[PDB]
This record gives structure tokens, sequence and C-alpha cells, in this order.
């Protein structure tokens, strides 16, 4: 007895933890983002098509490409099946079981897991939730519902209806009798029978195939092109209809449950076998500084290693992230992946508000937890060497490698007022005290981090550093709780992997450190392995910087090449 | 017995047909255009003197290059020597014998073949035109002919006269007789013997090059200018009275054609013995279009298929004939010419009044005819793949290969009136009775069309397309014409290969066709293979567009890219 | 016995001619010039720091690079130590003996050749000049004297002090008895024994690496930078103070030179075995016409051939002599190395103002005397061509190869008035009387020239052209002077090695020159393989000029390429 129950996500969402359960990103092949699981994209698929044929898509995809089980089914992402034996749970006014998430009480209460759903299949060659009765809703029947729908156009069904008929003629009374009934399964939430699932997919898709040429659009919004997906919900039960009239069939219905808080709990899954993890966080609006420094990490790639660059995006346009991607398309070696950063605040809270992009460096540890080693880089810089050597660098269980902070170190030694819920006190005191550091000079810099992964899942550095961030509001923001966090476990990176450009003026500040200080960045400066464009004076915007060059080498003859004349013409 | 004569052809202009008659188009080395000749511009040449040596070029390079015949002959590409018998034909106030057009009749009545020109060549040493009489014109004679000339300086031709007498002083006799002679064969237009041509050859040029250093011209203009070719019909007549001083020389004078009517005739040939034959037409003001569109061919090539690229210009810019090249000049697999598309309109003809330009995919089997199969594709396109997968299709005997118009199934589905000489009516019913269409959902879109030139040529379909573009003005055009003409014999493209970029707004038209057409439409977009720019917002122009970074891509790095700036700048 | 001395240079400065004394181009790392000499930048080195460490960056590298001899000594470029018997010159206010230059009477009279330096240095172990008195200055001793420096912060003396204490506290008397002094010897001028030399510098070293971390500078301009440098000298008397107090040490104390007039001797060695040497002269405005020009040359370049390009430089930016350099990073058979052009007015002299700039071309056979060949380029140009092929012409012992200067021959034709020294005359007239030249029309024109250096090392030709430029001034500058001083001595480069872009107007002077030129000038213009954009209209400042397209190629994908747009747009 196999079973394999489907659920279909479009966006960063909770995953069940039963093996039986396979997630499905549906409509992938119009996203541009990863949300932790396969789409349905691969082989042969109609993924495109999700707009049109909502869940569908993950029906067909698993019908032509997937070795089906003795059982297949499929659920939604917040809304499943309760396949336990108690089915007398509290419903509410539309007949839906609720729960806060999804966490181990909710699978164990609702039986989601491979013994309680064996147990539910036994005998049984259809499960599915309960007839809803449209003659509440004011319907007269079945027909008469699809008709008064606000975004539905009784034609589409009617030409939907004439396709049964023709290519089905024994499918005419169990058409009438659907349409006369006040009551049916409006749903795609389903667990059948192998066979019963291989007639009705092969029937119900060579009727869609035929509603295309059929029906034209007219002007249709978003709910009203999901029109063959509301097809397909009469077009199941006309289907169910014709098997209780020829024989036997036993149907089980089951409660259905709804989850009305959002969480995520998935991974990101390496693409190569070995490769140079590079972790990026931007918005749109640095997205042209995003591409530079990307097109900087190509062009001192090598070519025996490969490059898996995961962005974790706020909001950035669908047009910069094919922009993006099309960076690495002539590069075989070099994978580009986009995860929506704002999924961070519902992954283990600080129920106080953040930004989950202010903050996106502190969820390394939780996001990548596949991975052995991580290396972080700020959007505004570019790269003169090649990142992988970044990884090389022996870490012991250190829990990061980054770079001392030079600034820091001039902000300590100029008694420098720092800022934070624990008052105003001069830089060096407020390491001490609020961060814990015992020797404020080994205070190091967020703009390039290589994590150490498998230490902080082994430690659950992750869960201290939520419990930080919940704490108090810092100085500077998640560079304060690492450092607090990462004190003493640290790696210390050599300047050339973060030489500050210096804005406008690099001669008023750094001269005045400690004379060796200022020697290493002298140093540092003549031959950089990565420039970081930290302040006000950023390359894309004024041209009056130092490393410019730097920079318009690798936006020149990218798609934001133009932009940067426009954008520096005041 | 062996007779090689030569035409000088400075433009597309007819050819005779003898196969005796050898084209020749002079001055080539500063022509970007093919005319359907070899040019004077290879080997041993002095192709870029005939701004000022004029037909002396063609006498130089078969001189120096060509395999000489038993004898050896030059005239115009419109006036002609009479070799038949009757010398007798009707001339005119210049002495010239008119004929509409070359045609055959023309070549029959003035034994412009084979037969007819040997035997008047039998035992004659030099067969040219009539002597011109210098006093009738008002001239003393003919020294003081050249004086008088409106566009002649006489110091010119006595640096000439001096020269002979230097370097031959054996001609002094010869050079006083033909100056005070008050006639003389102003001409050169010749037939003569082998042994004759090369002598006159060495005798002349040396002339020549001696003259080169002993003038120097005063603010010359065009006419001025052919200084050189001037003074040359004088030492013609110094070389010949010579050679009747010194003892034997038979003479055959023969009267002068002149043709009024231009045609032409020609064809191009193939430049590599297997390529990608891909035809593009353009003006000056689509030709950044068209650059982009090569840049994208080439970009996509396949490196072990050659390209044969013809653009059929209408007045296109020097300066952009040369950048257009320049993108070819560093791959020996793509060739890049030019062919002026308004010869089209002097081919066979409809004496309305058309635009070459605008009807120019009518003329590609004729003008193609030496080719097997032709792709044709819009100026304001660019691809995404390799066209030279197009030429492996499946074509059979039919005509054409295309792309389904699928704006014109709107067009249908939408009853959009149409517009032509039959009046105003539904495009459906125009599709059926004017274009003789039993099925309007055939029409194909002619952005991209791959020409079955081969079957083309066996049914004379070039014939049929001139014909109905006679009878009528048709809504589409050329695109009308060529679907009424090809019915039933068109192999249908996937619509990845004429993808609409959708003007500005692409969700206004293609959502509202027949389902199963907008589902191809959305999946053609996510993966095209060439990008129809088709409308009024077009890539150059407004940035904001479908697949503009497409565009973008292919003008970037030419000598358009900076252009691109300030025409878009509004 | 084995003695060798460094001399530091920071610019072009003559070098001593006695083999022992070795010229180093201090803080070279932070230069983007040469100067003729190796630098200390090279191995284990801290040139960067220059600075701040003055001369000690010298001294670090001989200590840690050089094989020492038995002596080891520092002397300044312009200052040296009197090694001579006679040591009663007479000195002046501040005790050191002037000279005019660096001559063979002053390296003679001071005794700076190997055999008076080492009778010199005997049964010596440390030589450096007379001790200085503090209390004539104003300060009560050596330490009070630190203390009132103008540029002088006591407490990093004071640091410096307790550095000495701690690692080595053996120096406490030293310290207080120099300290407690009233004179000392201010300088790091010395000759001292290779065992002495060796254990100073693990010493003094040792000391200031502590010293970089227990100081720390507060907005230090230039002069209190060189703090290091500064410290070193009250350091180097405490080691030496402690040496006598230990047991013997012999001590000659030598008179110090001054040279009063700074000139320049030396030359550019070749940095290939075999190679194309450039050499191209331009200010920084020019700077994007060189880019453009270097790019070219690198376009053309053979991949089996080196090109060793320098480059006589006029205040050149560091912002563009960095990017110039940037041009051949990718290119390891492409060096580029710059001079400041300036060094000529001081090498055999006019003691009327000139331009070193303006005449640069007549210092190619000194400075680059060590070449055999050497290809000349104006900078407002671009090659179409390797350069490498115009070392192949055969030069037989003629001076130079150039391109006969057409625009010459237009003048002389049209009797254009010349202005020079002699008056006004005809050019013709001025060709043959001011310039010598018997046949005027072998004027040659200086945009390329290929020097035959060695012949011209053997004639000494440079003196002559010296001799020229001092007698009068001249109409076309040093190409007038060249002209003169190389007539009869000009191998002929064919026009396609030097093609007049013509401005905004071509058809207006280039037409009425001898008919023979002119065909000439048509025929290279059509396969250029240089370009000359000599004239008013130039490629970076309209686009409206010919082979402009030339131009932009080579400028594209540099960092002066959006300059063009801005330059462009009036
Ligand atoms: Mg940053
Ligand atoms: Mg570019
Ligand atoms: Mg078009
Ligand atoms: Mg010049």
């Amino acid at each position: 007895n196999s079973v394999k129950i489907y659920t279909s996500h479009h966006k960063p969402s909770a995953f069940l933890n039963a093996a039986i359960i396979k997630p499905l990103h549906v409509g992938k092949a119009n996203s541009c983002n990863e949300i932790g699981c396969p789409g349905d994209d691969t082989g042969d698929n109609i993924s495109f098509k999700n707009p049109f044929y909502c869940e569908l898509t993950a029906h067909y995809w698993v019908w032509k490409n997937e070795e089906l089980a003795d059982y297949v089914g499929f659920m939604h992402y917040r809304r499943h099946l309760n396949f336990s034996e108690k089915q007398t749970f509290s419903e509410d006014t539309w007949g839906v079981v609720n729960h806060p998430c999804i966490d181990e009480e909710y699978e164990k209460i609702f039986g989601l897991n491979e013994e309680t759903i064996q147990r539910c299949v036994e005998g049984i060659d259809i499960l599915l939730p309960k007839k809803w009765s449209v003659t509440a809703a004011g319907s007269k029947n079945n027909y008469d519902h699809y008709e008064r729908g606000e975004y539905l156009h009784i034609r589409d069904y009617q030409a939907a209806i004439a396709i049964v008929e023709k290519l089905y003629p024994e499918y005419s009374t169990a058409i009438k009798t659907f349409n006369d009934a006040s009551d049916g399964y409006y749903t795609n939430m389903f667990v059948m029978r192998k066979d019963i699932f291989v007639d009705y997919s092969e029937w119900l898709f060579s009727i869609l195939d035929n509603l295309e040429d059929a029906i034209s659009m007219n002007n249709y919004n978003a709910q009203e092109k999901r029109v063959i997906g509301h097809i397909a919900e009469r077009l199941f039960n006309i289907y169910i209809i014709k098997l209780q009239q020829d024989g036997e069939l036993k149907v089980k219905e089951l409660q259905r449950t709804f989850v009305s808080n959002e969480t995520f709990n998935g991974a990101l899954n390496p693409v190569f076998d070995s490769a140079v993890p590079v972790v990026i966080s931007f918005d749109d609006n640095y997205a042209i500084s995003g591409g530079a420094l990307i097109n900087s990490i190509i062009r001192h790639a090598d070519k025996n290693k490969n490059y898996d660059i995961v962005v974790l995006e706020n909001k950035v346009s669908y047009l910069n992230k094919t922009r993006l991607v099309n960076l690495t398309s002539a590069h075989p070696n070099v994978s580009l992946r986009f995860f929506d950063v704002n999924a961070f605040t519902e992954i283990v809270h600080t129920r106080a508000h953040f930004s989950a992009s202010t903050y996106a460096r502190l969820f390394i540890p939780q996001l990548f937890r596949r991975y052995d080693k991580v290396v972080f880089i700020d959007s505004d810089t570019v790269v003169k060497a090649d990142l992988g050597e970044l990884l090389d660098v022996p870490l012991g269980n250190n829990l990061v490698a980054a770079v001392k902070d030079i600034v820091m170190e001039g902000f300590v030694k100029f008694s420098a007022m720092s800022a934070s819920d624990d008052g105003v006190m001069p830089a060096g005191e407020y390491l001490q005290k609020t961060l814990n550091m015992n020797n404020p000079d080994e205070y190091f810099q967020a703009g390039i981090i290589v994590f150490n992964v498998k230490q902080m899942v082994e430690e659950n550095t992750f869960a201290e550093l939520m419990r930080v961030l919940k704490a108090k509001k810092y100085w500077f923001l998640d560079q304060d709780i690492m450092n607090k966090v990462f004190y003493s476990r640290v790696t210390f990176l050599p300047l050339e992997w973060n030489v500050y450009h210096g804005n406008g003026n690099t001669d008023d500040f750094f001269p005045n450190l400690k004379f060796a200080t200022y020697m290493k960045f002298l140093a540092a400066r003549k031959k950089p392995k990565m420039i970081h464009y930290a302040g006000e004076n950023k390359p894309w915007n004024t041209e009056k910087v130092d490393f410019y060059d730097d920079f318009i080498e690798n936006i020149a003859n990218t798609p934001w090449e133009m932009e940067i004349y426009k954008r520096q013409m005041s």
C-alpha cells in the first residue's frame, strides 16, 4: 500500500513533515523565485497555464512525470484533509476545522502522517471533503450556481458540457444528475486510487484540451481567468457521479482543515554537488549594485569551480530579476536563484516589528542549513578576486570568518557616542557592556562573512541570534548582534577582502587611526580583493568616487548601463 | 575565332543575353552594392580611379586580368554597336539608332549574338562607331574642340601631347594629323584584335601613368574630373592614325545604338557553396533596426554554417552601409551584400505607381532565382536562435513556410473592418472573397518567410504575384498578395519564430483570442526564437517596451549605440 | 673589499657614474612612472610606506633583498659624501660643500669612484657626515630639539624611546647620553660594515615595527607624516653611541656635498628581450586620445610579438595613468610605462625657453639610446594594423622611416607663406634655404617615425638635433628640425601608414595636388594602416568627422566612454 499526496505552493510557506506529502511550487514557470520545493515546470508540464488551470498544473505534472503510488492525492498548502478516526472536530460557518499554524500537534490531531493516512485509505476508492450545498448560497442547483457566480460565465461551462456530450456520450445522464443536484464536491482536494487517477486524468484533460478551442475570454480579470480550474470542479463531480451510476464506488468524506497563520519552515538545496555558495541581499533600488557585484563575481570566477548565488530579494522587479539571471546564462558554472527575503518574518520569533531585509544575515544559518559553508557579501560591493578562496580559509569550529572593522576601531579610539536601548556611551564601553566583548578590538565588519553553517547547525546558533534580536535594539543592528553572538568564534580575514572606497574623502578618518592599522589600510587599497562602497557616495550616483572605474567596469555592457547616465545626470 | 566584349555598368541595368558579352560593374571599389555582375576591382585594377578614368577601369581590368580572346571589345550598358549586315537603320540628330528597351528583338536586329558578331569581325583589325564631325559643333579642329569644351581645360590635353612626343617621338605626325583634322572617333566603344589591344593598352596606359604626374586638377567638378577619360578619347585617335600611316589597317565603322528605357534582368549569385540565405529590406531610417537584427543573426550563428545576408536597401547612407558590413568583418562565415531595391520598379510590370521597398518581398523569387531556398525576415526584428534551422524544415512543394498570423486571427474573430479597392467588409469576408481563401484561418504573417524559390521558379509564381499586384490595391499590401497567391501552399512555422513584442500594451488584444491560441502566444513569449517589434512603439525610441533588452543587447557596442540615447531623449 | 652604496631618487635625476653606486627609485610602489633605475618595490619591501619612512624604504629593501657587499652605504640623489683625501673644501652656513651640477669634475674632486671610496673605508667601521650642533638652532639638547621641531611631536619620540627601553634594556645609558647631548648625526647618509649594517637593520626595524603600534598620527601633513624617518635619525645616534660605549668603533666623518642644479642623464631599458618599442607623448587633456590609440595598438597586436609602449607624459593625472595601464593588464605581451617628459629640459641645452612636450620627439635618440629601433606615433591617431611590421622595413643606415608629407607638398605647390625667424617666404623657398633640403619634395610628416636609434647613437645625431634647436625657431618646430637633420637619410613609408582623416572637409585641399599624389591619397584612405586625426576637428569632440567610428571603436568599453558623451554635448 503506497500513498503520495501533493501540496500546491506559490510562495514560501510551511511544509508538512510527513514523507508521503510532496510539496510542489505550482506555476513555477512564471516565477523567478525558489520557495524550497520542486516546481510543476519540469518534463511534460503546463506550469505557465497556472493563472488559468490553478492546481490542475500540479495534477497534470504528477500525471505526466511522477511514478504513481497506489493512491495519488492533492491538497492545498494551508488547507488539508483530516485522515484521523475522529471526524467530529468543531467546524465553523463554512465547514472547515481551524488550527492556528502548522505544527506537530496539527499533524497529529488531523492524522497527517503515513500511518494514519494508510489506515484511512484501506479499502476506499476515493477520499475527498464533504459536499457543499448550493441552496444556502441562493442557487437553485449546481448549473445555476455556475451562472450566478460573480466571476463565472455560464457560456464557458456550457461549452465544456457540450464537449463531454460529444466526446463521451455515456455521460449525458451523469451531466444531468449533477447539474440538477443541489450539492457537490466544490474542491480540487482528493485522494484516489492509482487506476482511478489515471482514468480521470485522461478523461479530464481530453475535455480541457478541446475546451481551449471552444472558448475565448472577454477581458477577464485574475479571478475570471481561473475559468479552467472552476470548470474542472464541476467535471470532477460529473466524473464521480458516472462512476457511482455504473457500479461500485467506496467514497470516504473527510473534514477540511484551515491554517490561519502562515509560516515558513523550508530550506534551499544546493544546485551543484560542490560549489561556492554566495548569498546577497537587496531590494529593487539596489538591483543595479547587485548586478555589478554578480558580474564582478562572474568575471573573477574560476572556470574549474561552480558558483551557487542566491539573492535574498525584497520586491525586486520582474524585469530586474530577469536581467540578473541573464548575467549567468552564458556561464553553466554559475547559478543564480532568488528567495523572497520577507518570508523571514514568519519562521522562532520576536513579536516586535523588524525588517526581514535589515536583519537578513541573521537568517542565513536557517535558510542555508543544508550547506556546510556559505559566503555572504554586501550588495554595494564589487570583487576583484575569486570568492572561492574564502572557502579555503581554515575555520576550525569558529562560527564565522570576517574582516576586522577598522571604522569601529576608529569609533572606539575617538570615543564616538553609541546609541541603543542602553542609552548613549562611548563605543568602547558599548562594545564591552552591551555586546559583552572583553576585547572591543575584535569587532568585525559584516560586509563580507564566511558562515560556518555546519557548526551553527550543531550549536543551534540561530536560536541564540533570534534571542539576542528580541532582547533590545542595537547600535549597528545585526552587525552588533552577530559580533555579540560570534565573539571569540571569529576567524579574521585580511583587510584586502573588505576595502572601503573612502566615500568622497578618504584622508579625513583613516590616517588618524593606529599607525600600524593605517599602513594595513594603505596596503589593502593598493590591491583590493573586494571593494566596499559603504557610505553616502555610491558609484552609481556621482562618478566622483574612489574605485569608481571598478564599478563601471562591471556595469558596462549590461541593461543597467544607460540607466547610470540618467541616474547620474542628477 | 574568339570574341569577348565587355559592357560597363554602374547600377542595376539590363544585361545582354549573348555569352560573348561580359558585363562589368565599373568603379565597384567605390560602391557598397552589387548589381549582378563581376566588378572591375579584382586582381590588378584601378577601380577606385573610375571617377576620373571612366570606362578605362574596365579596359585596364581586362588588360591585366582576363585571358584575351582573339578579339577584345568594349561597349556601354545602354549604347552598343550594330554588328548586323544592315548598316542602314534610321539614325537621328546625333547619329544613333534608338530602340525602346533591351529585348530579344533588339539583340536580333542589331546582331548582338555570337554568330553575327563573328562574321562582322572576319578579316577586320578594328571595329568602332562612325567618326563625328567637330565642325558642326562650332570647332575648327579636334584640338580646338578640346579647348572649347565646357568641362575641358586644354592645358591637360597639352600635357598629354607632350608626353606622347617625349615617350613616342614616332607619333609626332599622327598627333598633328588628328589635332588639325575636323573629325574623329569620340568614343571608348570598339572591338579590336587581341594583338592590337595589348599594344594599344601598353601604349595608352604608359602615357596615362606619366599624365598623372604632369597635371593637377583645380577644384574640378564631377564632369571635369573625367579629364583622364576625355583625354584617352583623343589618344585613341592618335594611336589609330599612326597605325594607318605605318601600313595596312582594316577598319569597319558600325552604327551606334541607344536604349531609351532602362530595365533590370540580372540576379544575385550565391557567395558560398552552401549557406543560409537571409534577405532583409530597409531604408536608411531603419538601418539602426537592421544593424541590431544582423548583429543578432551573427550572435546566434552556427560556427559550422555560412550565412549569405543580402540587404535590399532603399537609399541607405554610405556611412550606414559601411557600418553594417563592419559587423561581419570578424566573421568569415557571414557575408553581407547590398542591392538597390528600387531596381524592382523596372524588371513584367504594373504601370501604376508603387514602392519597390513596400513590395520588395514580391520580387524575391526573381532576384534570388538562383537560390534553392531563401529566408526573408522583417528589419524590425531580432533573432534569439540560429536562422539556419528554418532551412531544415521540410517544405515539400509548398511555396513558403511562415507563421500563422494571430493578429489577423483576432481581426477575423472581432469583425474588424477591412479596407481595399473592394470596399469595406469584415476581415473574414475580405479574406474569403478578395483573397480567395476558403479557410481565413490559414492567413500567415509576412514578417518571416522561408521562400521555396526553386518551386517558385518551376511554377513561375513571380508572374502570378505581379498579375495580382496589378489587379487591385489590397488591405495589407504584399502580405495580402502573398496570402492569396500562396494559399494552401504554406508550411506553418511555430509561433516561437514570430513573437510580437506587444507594443506598449500586450494585455488588450491577445487574451481575447481563442483560448488555445492565447496559450500558444503565452508559451511562445517565454522562449522566442524571433522577436518582432511590429507596431508603433519601437525599442530604438522609447525603452518602455517588452523585449527592450533583447534589442539593446544587439545594438550595444555598435556605432549606433550612442545614437540610441539622443534618439530616445525625445 | 667590496662597497655598494645606494642613492635614493623619486623623480628623473642625474645618476652617479661609478659602478659601485646603485640608484633606487624609492616609493616606486606609489608612482606610475619610471625614472631610469630599479625601484624599492620588488621582493620583500615597504615601498608604499615611503611617505612616512622616507629613505628607510631603500634601507629596508637593500636589507631584505640585496646581496650585501663588505660595506653597505646610502646617500641622497643630490647630496653625497666626500670620500677624497682633501676634507678641507669650502663649506657654507650649513656645513655643506656646493657644486653646480653632477659632472665628471664633481665625481673626481669628491672621490665618488671605486678607488677613492675603497681607500677611504680601509679599516673603518662606519663613515658618515659631521655632527650638527642643536645649540645653534636654539635647542638645549637633542631631546629638546625634537620637541621644538616645527613638524615634530615629542610624544612620538617618547613612544620610540620607551620601546628601546623595553626591548633593549642595555641601551638606557646610550639613550640618556644622546638625549642630553648637544650634537649628533642628523642624517640617514652613511657607509658602514656589512655586519654592522645587518645588526643595525634588525635593531632599527624591530623598534619601528613596534612604533607603528604605539603611535597614531593626528591630521598630519606631508612633513609631519615623515615622523618615522625623523625618529630613525635619533635612533641612529642612540645605536652608534651604544657601540662606542661597549668597546671599539672607528668612525670617519666626511664632508657633505650639495648639487645646486638638477639634471637628468638616465635612459629607459627594454622590458622584453625582443619587442616592438612604441613611443607616445601627450598631456592629460590628450589622455583620451592616447587611450584610444593604445587600445587600437592592442587590438591589432600580434599574439606572437611583444609591445613595449612608453608614454612621455606631461602631467597626466594619476587616474588617467592608472586607466591607461589597465588597458594592458589582460595582455602579458603589452607593457606600458610612463616617463615625465619635462625631464628633457635639463638633459646639451638651448638656454632659451622651450616646451619639453612640444619638442619631445627630438629627445628620442637620447632617452631610448639603449634601443636599436623605436616607433614614434602621434597621440591623435588610431592604428588599423600591427605596428610591428614597421620594424621589418629595411632601413639601412638611414636615420628614420616616415611618410611623405602631402600637406607640405600642397604648401609648396600653392606657395603658402612660411613663418620663422628667417622672415616670411614661400614654403618651397623656406624648405630649400632654411631647412637646406635640395629637394623640398622629400619633406616627411612627423606623425609616425621609425627611429634608427642605433645609427643615431653612432653618429651622435642627438647633438646635432640640439644644435639646430638652439639656432632659430622653425615654422613647424621639431618637424622642421628633423626634416633638416634627417635630410637624405629618410626611408619613405607608404601613405597608408599616415592617412589624414581630412578634418571636416577633405575635398577642399587634396584634389588640387598633383594628380598622381591625389590618387595615392584616395587609395590610402580606402585601407588605412594608421588614421591621423590631425587638425581642428577631433573625433572626441564633434562626431561629424571622417573615420569617426574608427576612434569610437577603440574608446568604447573604456573608462573614457561616458566622458565622450558629455565632452561632445558641447
Ligand atoms: Mg555595505
Ligand atoms: Mg560596451
Ligand atoms: Mg515588421
Ligand atoms: Mg598629430
